[PDB]
């Protein structure tokens, strides 16, 4: 895989870091260096924010009609689609993601999401109000201004567009800080945005480390809003940094411990295939991965046997190979962390059914893992592993499983497998999670808002809701004289 | 039962008709005269429209804030609740409706629907637009003006408020023409509206005949909008009258031939009790009555036996008696029409399972009727009977029953009885009817819009949609100069 | 100008009329025959409705996701943009419209409007309701089905897309009946729709006469909705035809008698230039043309003199010539009708200031006309002329001008020229017209709903409102069990 | 004035603090002790949160229909209205607020705002989505859960209801921590809520100090959301406390430095009376007080003379006296802080036009103060004083004044005084503040959202927006089978 975009993207230009420093990105297949990327720090973020400030305050982008920003975003989406193979290859080498899924789903899904916001750009509405005095009131929806985005490594393309798509459609100027593990595709997008007609300073990309570049975005006095996706720990630092700088609003997606509930009436093969998909997609490196599987007692035993057969059949290997179902973990730290959690599961008394060990000659490959006899307060039942590890459990009643599903500090997503309308309605309304997937999984859609409850964070990505977070509501009021109606 | 309100209500006053004429209202229990009511004609409608015109053009009502119209409507709703016994008694003697249901459901349901619109009155919003030019655009929601309402006899109170509630909340002045069979409660409401603080000319009630008073409302040159509920035939006359007068928009609720579909997986006792409820409530005198019952072959035989037991045991008699489940038909014409359809049913080859004959010494009482071996092309399977008559049929497949459900001129409502989520979703999306009731029936709610497809008419009653039909949308646009965002 | 599309477009094919008959389209520049077009009658409309019925009931179009219908409409909009010169030329020869305006505004404005609906296609929302019982209620937005569009000759492209854009985005199948005077561009669009991927039977175009083909669409038993733009007289026949056939809902845009109000604080040159634009654009052949000009007494005299100078400077001639400001009237009937109205103005005592006579050797050219000393009840002050004729009047007070502006049976649009915020708010809220243009004119926008009050008709074209008229609202309700919240 | 409610209100009961401790509330008119109030600390907040948790998790309140919560809130609003004199008297003695304004505006305005949310309770809607797959998606609006409210002393009643009204309407259980300076009316409301039928644990009121009780609410592990109104400094502490506890979302109203811009074309007497009203209402103790007055050069000199006349004649004294226009500052700290800013104003070179000194024998009375020759970089032009102090300045151009208006850390509200439509539109769109009041001031309305930009905070109080912050959006998705439309 070739890398042509390695510098920072500030003010419509690819530039080196002020320090002249570079950091390395590694391929999880081998641990070998892919490329050396310019290492942005506080000085580079300051330059990107100044570029974003100039583009918003005096530049053409927010002054454009919504229709003309949409036309530019539609051209940007078309360019993504023409570089689909190169973009998927970049994400496969940077993050260990399956190339076939990158081409078929991930990269076109990003272009599709950017089309959704491009189509929303000329349809943004405020309200005309109903005053309880002889006055005319209305609200204006205005771009927030300079927005700072801090993004993780698991879905580099997807996360980039969840943030960039709605913010740019709203008329904002952005500074994106991609994960140190995955800076590649974000620099390619900065190049495509420029080609599409996105003006200089509207999209700034500052690759670099978290406590340096990432913290500089969160603490910036001239950034109006920050949207952050990543760990619960860093989410606390981002929220604190906003409080101690300029009181900028913040939106956070902090991961979860997603339960999947399988009832007695489920089709066994469908439910096994669905749970396998929920747990092992992207080597378990997803904020919404099925992690706690609750299977009703009537089908429990047959489910365990089928889940074990299917997991052990999974082809683990080179993500570029189309016969491969599971690639390596992102890097060494993640790989080692998943191994520690697997050891924890064994140490606390859970039963290892399949996997639970690394595989292959080289690379960060871990066997799809199933633990049974998992108790609700166990570490593997409470902590986000972010790896190919399932906690398989049994339940008797609906009331009992609702309590189990909600026995977590998280609340991002949940899966329900049942044919009964009443069970589906009772369970979906009772689980404290932002997204409920009934007889499907990872049912993300550009039109559907996505965001957590509890420690999964707050604010939405996707849907019209995401567009609304990059718009301020301004109330304007004037008295009325001789009105024939009120 | 005593009648104290017998005159027309025009310009905040109870007045006699210009002609001095009166018509009689009869008790369906005996055919006896209840009271003599002032008979409004074209001259009285002209006086009511002039009163409504003055109240809208120069009066305080549309000039009030939404909050202050809401406070008056809240007072109006409270007054309804304090006169529940008297109001229910009036609708029983006038329409042959059950007194216990009047007190428990019908009359408080009207006060409740009035509170829903009172609460919407101060929350009406238009939009601020997203112009594709350097312009500021917005929409204003203004009261339509003078509204004419033509209502039927089946739910006198309910129909009155479906129309009056949203129109008064919006700031309109109304002219109500109640059915000749049921003018009583509408005059009591005109008295309560005045007591609540509804200004003179805002709510006018002109009891009288259809081709005289009703036609005068539909054809009026100074009525801005008309809402009609009743027969398909008259609906054609109302729509035509609007076209040949001032091109006022209309909304029409024209009744239906509602199917109820019972699948193999339903709880038989629940399904039987639900269908019995759907077919026989208010002696079948409902636009949404369950008329065509489709029962899947696996449970068909047991369903027929159980449906016949419930229909045959049903207590037919005095609607004032709390042990009575079914009162008399509204009047002689309706009673005779139901009897003609029962006779056509027999002559066309259907099987009479139960009823199919009048009962009692006096009054317009008809036995709950079940016909089996009903073919889709039969008159009783195609025409609205508006009586206690069920057409009970069998089906094998989902695809077959979707076609059967849609094999009608109408599209008002449909019932589905199944526990399976997928069947419920497939069937509900496939039936061309405005309201789909899954595992329930008559699930009307102030927040839920109600209106037909096909020959059942167009426009909505109930929900925020009903409020929207009494508001005009006015687009206002001005250029913008030196805007820092667009 | 070359004509390559002359046949009917039924079921994705260009076909001759069942009768084999053809009618001629003439060029208003000469009165010479442009082309012979297949003459559709009741038999051809029946074939188009059957094609539309098959495409909706069993075809892929409504089964597509909103996103995929949008992608097809975006391709359709791109194709319009690449045939901009040919399309403008067709509209110039068929309707006598300025070629420079066709290329710069009319044709790209249509492609732009189709992009607006393409972008709305994947964002259509219903509601989840707030039930006052232990129930879950929601609304579904479903395509209405087979839609019939009857369109006038004044803006052939614009009118076509106002109707087709939202109906196709919603998932409907259409039968368009273009005006006999302007069938050309509509057949070119049918060809472009097919090229874009619009499936067979989704867009049917039946050129032909009004009482034959047009009446056949309005009276069709299998058309679910009709949208009509044209004369008040025909609007009555369309509404009546719906009432006497299947009770299909109807939306009507019936023309107007638009007032423009100029206050004492207006910039004289700006207001004169604005009024000149409002009155004479498209030779006065617009439903929203400035027809009644009210100028405040303080500036009245200077306004008349300036309006006369400017009108007499107007270059009347060949619409293909870029130096020409005003083309010929559509045809002989329109030309003669405008001349009769000019004679009426003189006959009833109005003062002819400029024009009021035909000009040139050949073609249907009429001089821009100004009448002063126009009284409010005069025929030229009350009737839609649809020609280059201004009724210039004086007023003293705001209260007086509000009454004058509303002294009409129409209510489509109005213009206000003032710098004062309070006058603008009082006047805009008091004029009973669907569109208020403050210090601008013809401020149409894809995001702004457009539709009349009073005899201008009802229903909206443009904005999200237009999309809503091709969608039915279906209420679906189910009970809830053990819900932790309601 | 008598005080009957002095204890904490936890779990539907008036209880003493766990410690048995009490704190004193003083009358700003004398510095005299009014009453001794139970002093809530971390232990009492823990008991209130447990009561709120029980009421939400297992209690009837969120299980009620929206309509039934609305009926209780309507009863609650009626009770407020019957105790208006007593309620106003309590806020006068506690906050030094005018008694006449309490009775006429403040207390009935709270009952009115409570009616607005009661009316919204049965109308809360989510959406049915437009999926880009063969799936059915929808959103549910569910109560957030347990909500903590931290309120200031300036508008005790108003602030209480801005928070409590929408949160209770949404189905939440609340813990309110009123300001130590103003705990009185909040305990009276807790008593009225109970009387109205608000269930035990739904509304808890914990009077007490900020770093103790207030910090305990902000840092609570079982509080789902927090709303804070007060100083910027504490706002940082609240946001940080959320980040370091459970990552609960916050909303913050942090005050401002509101500019009022008077253009050359304003009616001088109207503009002067409006600015006087904006600056001195509630002795300048308002987050939206007019603080920086910018007057255009053409009228500057006459404005200063007229503003000084009105400020100097203003009746300062007993807030119980109806002839009094300005009461004392809340307490000693506020009084001393205003005096320090007056001294900084003089020391930094500003010109004292009037006031600038304390008045009277006893009480915290400060003379209405005007400073001229105020430069944009001065402390009195940059810091929120929260006192009767005006910074009166001159400007030449629109562009200049837009920059001056935005030369602040804050962005809460701004006033514009002009008759010109274009200046009003340009200026209103250009000022970075949440509320723009044109030719009026303090134009708050239950239907109008209110919230700041920049360092004034984020989130809205009032309008439907306030209701939305107490509702979670849950996305629910299921596949579809054999759908005839998508
Ligand atoms: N859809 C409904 O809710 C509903 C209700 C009652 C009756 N109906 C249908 O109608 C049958 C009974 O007929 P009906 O005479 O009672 O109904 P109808 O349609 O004649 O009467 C409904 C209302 O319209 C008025 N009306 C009658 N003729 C009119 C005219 N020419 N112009 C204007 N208004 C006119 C009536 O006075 C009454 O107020 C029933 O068997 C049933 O099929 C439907
Ligand atoms: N924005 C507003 O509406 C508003 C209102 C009142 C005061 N203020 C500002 O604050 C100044 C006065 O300061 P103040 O002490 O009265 O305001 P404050 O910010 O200290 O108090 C507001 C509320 O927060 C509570 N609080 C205080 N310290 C807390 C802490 N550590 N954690 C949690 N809650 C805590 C208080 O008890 C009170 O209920 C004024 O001069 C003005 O600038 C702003
Ligand atoms: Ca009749
Ligand atoms: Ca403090
Ligand atoms: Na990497
Ligand atoms: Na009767
Ligand atoms: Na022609
Ligand atoms: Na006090």
């Amino acid at each position: 895989v070739e890398v042509r975009f390695t510098k920072l993207f500030i003010d419509g230009k690819f530039v080196d870091a002020v320090s002249g420093k570079t950091f390395e990105t590694r391929d999880p297949r081998t641990g070998e260096v892919i490329a050396s990327i310019a290492e942005g720090d506080k000085a580079d973020v300051d330059l990107a924010v100044k570029a974003a400030r100039e583009a918003f305050d005096n530049g053409p982008w927010p002054r454009m009609t919504g229709y003309e920003r949409g036309r530019i975003l539609h051209r940007f989406a078309d360019l993504i689609d023409e570089h689909v193979e190169e973009l998927a290859a970049l994400d496969t080498v940077d993050a260990g993601k399956l190339f076939a899924v990158g081409k078929a789903r991930d990269i076109p899904g990003a272009a599709h999401l950017l089309r959704y916001y491009a189509g929303a750009a000329d349809k943004v509405h405020g309200a005309t109000l109903k005053m309880a005095q002889r006055m005319h009131g209305y609200t204006l929806k205005e771009p927030v201004g300079v927005v700072g985005h801090i993004v993780p490594w698991n879905y580099p393309t997807t996360m980039f567009f969840f943030k960039v798509g709605p913010a740019l459609a709203a008329g904002c100027a952005v500074v994106v800080k991609p994960a140190e593990q995955t800076p590649l595709s974000a620099l390619f997008y900065a190049h495509l945005a420029r080609e599409a007609g996105v003006p200089a300073g509207v999209l700034n990309v500052v690759p670099g480390f978290g406590p340096t570049a990432g913290a500089a975005v969160a603490a910036h006095m001239d950034v109006d809003k920050v949207s952050f996706t990543g760990s619960t720990e860093v989410g606390r630092l981002v929220m604190r940094a906003a409080a101690e700088s300029n009181l900028k609003p913040v939106s956070l997606e902090l991961g979860g411990k997603s339960p999947v509930i399988v009832f007695d009436d489920a089709d066994l093969d469908m439910a096994v295939n669905l749970v396998n998909f929920a747990t092992y997609t992207n080597k378990g490196e997803i904020c919404v991965a099925g992690t706690r599987i609750y299977v009703q007692e009537g089908i429990y035993d047959e489910f365990v046997k089928k889940a074990a057969e299917l997991a052990s059949k999974s082809v683990v290997g080179d993500p570029f190979n189309p016969s491969v179902s599971q690639g390596p973990q992102v890097d060494k730290d993640q790989y080692e962390k998943v191994l520690r959690y697997i050891d924890i599961g064994k140490r606390e008394g859970a039963t290892l059914v399949t996997g639970g060990k690394p595989c292959g000659d080289k690379g960060y490959y871990i066997e799809p893992t199933i633990f049974t006899d998992v108790k609700d307060d166990m570490t593997i039942a409470q902590d986000e592993i972010f790896g190919p590890v399932m906690a398989l459990m049994k339940f008797k009643t609906v009331e009992e499983v609702i309590q189990k599903a909600n026995n977590t500090r998280y609340g991002l997503a949940a899966g329900i497998v049942t044919k009964n309308i009443d069970v589906a309605n009772t369970v979906s309304r009772s689980i404290r999670a932002g997204a409920i997937w009934i007889n499907c999984y990872f049912a993300f859609d550009p039109d559907a808002p996505f965001g957590g409850y509890k420690m999964s964070g707050f604010g939405k990505d996707m849907g019209m809701d995401a567009l609304d977070k990059y718009l301020q509501t301004k109330t304007v009021v004037t008295p009325l004289y001789n009105t024939p109606w009120l």
